[PDB]
């Protein structure tokens, strides 16, 4: 009665801020990465069932982050925040552990809602 972990990989300044206060005031215990060993760290110290990776990050591919997730737990969920680009690994991505492919710019009702939607939360 305690799972409401998730994590926010996003270096990118105003992403991990508006998820934040987002997931802050509606009830979610987000946190923030982006070097992506930060969140696979926090992946294996709190085990969250919401991670929001993005392939803006400038610095190295998200596609082996989402890997490691899938060797550690197969009910890991991930939203892909970068639709408006490219499509390679993103299509198999999906049926391996892309719960929905958020793009930019996004909107924070479509964000909140879709982890609403995933992640359901106590009675009311």
């Amino acid at each position: 009665m305690m799972n409401e972990k998730i994590l926010i990989v996003d270096d990118q300044y105003g992403i991990r801020i508006l998820l934040n206060e987002v997931f802050n005031k509606e009830g979610y215990q987000t946190f923030q990465a982006a070097n992506g060993l930060q969140a696979l760290d926090i992946v294996t110290k709190e085990r969250p069932d919401l991670v929001l990776l993005d392939m803006k990050i400038p610095g190295m591919d998200g596609i082996e982050i989402l890997k490691r997730m899938k060797v550690i737990d197969e009910n890991i969920r991930v939203i892909i925040m970068t639709a408006y680009g490219e499509l390679d690994m993103i299509q198999e991505s999906k049926e391996l552990g892309a719960l929905t492919h958020f793009a930019k710019p996004f909107d924070i009702d479509e964000i909140r809602d879709a982890v609403k939607k995933y992640l359901p939360l106590k009675s009311n």
